[PDB]
């Protein structure tokens, strides 16, 4: 089998992106936000306190003639920009551009953090990390494409952000109408649950590629690429008036900047993130002061190629009993 679906900005500044996903029996369709840095699929749903509830479209698993309450489980998942959401789980049917999968737990929220309520335009998460990470006690749940592995035609998915405007998550199957060039697979450690890998480098515009070894995660579901404060300190030393604010938490820079490109290292080939994908808009509506899409990691523990990077290539999740990932152009 294979499946197939659109992913949408939510909004101007490709902050996150939402998949929509087939729910239960008649399905219920809610736009999740696929994230390889979590194994959790959880939803807004009927039973999410009400005062936390802000236009999501919600989950309701009564209406489901499929849907069964997994006796005992509950959730609770803390995410690295401090949101946090905690619930029960019910096993039913769920379905992402036409692939099946039964029997998939679905972690019902009972309770989100603000900023979850504040965006109506995400209606929950599909973790696509390791399913050692899955949060649900006292039995541990697989994640949707853990549990579709075995079906899929191969053990893979494959992720194609848009800048800008609309992408692709294809499970099972490579789209080589999707990419240039070749792909270049580099490994993978699974020892923390993500998708850890190690970049061979970066160039700052058109300078020199400076080779060294940068372990991070490939990581959908956060937005800006956060690499080590040597590297972005290098990155933004190149734009005029460019600084890094306590008071704004980051670096930022003048708006009326032309931003350089960034490129990293997949083993020897070259992924060039353009200088305007890194630009993140006014830090506050009407400023002149714009935040930067490339952060330092210093105070994260990891580094970070979320969306800036991963959108500037089409990116394979090699989910075969030695994972790997794959990077190419396009």
């Amino acid at each position: 089998s294979t499946g197939s679906a659109t992913t949408t900005p939510i909004d101007s500044l490709d902050d996150a992106y939402i998949t929509p996903v087939q729910i239960g029996t008649p399905a219920q369709t809610l736009n999740l936000d696929f994230d390889t840095g979590s194994s959790d699929l959880w939803v807004f749903s009927s039973e999410t306190t009400a005062s936390e509830v802000d236009g999501q479209t919600i989950y309701t698993p009564s209406k489901s003639t499929t849907a069964k309450l997994l006796s005992g489980a509950t959730w609770s998942i803390s995410y690295g920009d401090g949101s946090s959401s905690s619930g029960d789980v019910y096993t039913d049917t769920v379905s992402v551009g036409g692939l099946t999968v039964t029997g998939q737990a679905v972690e019902s929220a009972k309770k989100v953090s603000s900023s979850f309520t504040e965006d109506s335009t995400i209606d929950g998460l599909l973790g696509l990390a390791f399913s050692t990470l899955n949060t649900v006690s006292p039995t541990q749940q697989k994640t949707f494409f853990d549990n579709a592995k075995a079906s899929l035609d191969s053990p893979v998915f494959t992720a194609d952000l848009g800048y800008h405007a609309p992408g692709t998550y294809n499970f099972g199957f490579i789209d080589t109408t999707a990419y240039t060039g070749s792909i270049t697979y580099t490994a993978v450690s699974t020892k923390q649950g993500f998708w850890e890998w190690t970049s061979t480098g970066y160039a700052v515009g058109s300078g020199t590629f400076k080779s060294t070894s940068i372990d991070g995660i490939a990581d959908t579901g956060t937005t800006l690429l956060y690499l080590p404060a040597t590297v972005v300190s290098a990155y933004w030393a190149q734009v005029s008036g460019a600084k890094s604010s306590s008071s704004v938490g980051g670096y930022v820079f003048p708006c009326s900047a032309t931003l350089p490109s960034f490129t990293f290292g997949v083993g020897s080939a070259r992924i060039v993130i353009p200088g305007d994908y890194i630009d993140f808009g006014p830090i506050s509506t009407g400023s002149s002061s714009c935040f930067g899409g490339i952060q330092s990691s210093a105070g994260i523990g990891i580094n970070i190629f979320g969306d800036v990077a991963l959108k500037a290539a089409f990116v394979v999740f090699n989910g075969a009993t030695t994972p790997t990932l794959g990077f190419a152009s396009k």
